[PDB]
C-alpha cells in the first residue's frame, strides 16, 4: 500500500536523525568507556549484576536494522548504557564518573531531538 511506504519513508528519516543523535552522543565519549559490549571474558559475572546490558555498538545495529520506532525506544537504550555503569561501578571511579558526564552532557542533545522529532513529526 502507498500508506505502508509513507510509513516506511518516517521510520528511514527517524533512523537518520537517530543516527545524527547517536553520533553526537558518542562524541560525549571520548574515552569508549561506552563504545562496546562490556566483555563477559573478562567481567564474568557481569549478567548477575546487570540483567539488560547495552552498548553503542549494539545500539547502532539496532538503529541500522530500523529498530527503533520512535524517540523513547531510542533513549531507553542510551539510559541503560548510564544507568547499568553506574550500578556496576562505584562513584570514585573513572567508569561511573564517565557515565555522569556522557549523561549531563547527552541531555542537551536529547532535548532539541525531541523538540525534531514533534516537530518534523
Amino acid at each position: 500500500s502507498m500508506e505502508q511506504v509513507a510509513m516506511e519513508l518516517r521510520l528511514t528519516e527517524l533512523t537518520r536523525l537517530l543516527r545524527s543523535v547517536l553520533d553526537q552522543l558518542q562524541d560525549k565519549d571520548p574515552a569508549r568507556i561506552f563504545a562496546q559490549p562490556v566483555s563477559l571474558k573478562e567481567v564474568p559475572d557481569y549478567l548477575d549484576h546487570i540483567k539488560h546490558p547495552m552498548d553503542f555498538a549494539t545500539m547502532r545495529k539496532r538503529l541500522e536494522a530500523q529498530g527503533y520506532k520512535n524517540l523513547h525506544e531510542f533513549e531507553e537504550d542510551f539510559d541503560l548504557i548510564i544507568d547499568n555503569c553506574m550500578k556496576y561501578n562505584a562513584r570514585d571511579t573513572v567508569f561511573y564518573r564517565a557515565a555522569v558526564r556522557l549523561r549531563d552532557q547527552g541531555g542537551v542533545v536529547l532535548r532539541q531531538a525531541r523538540r525534531e522529532v514533534d516537530s518534523i513529526g
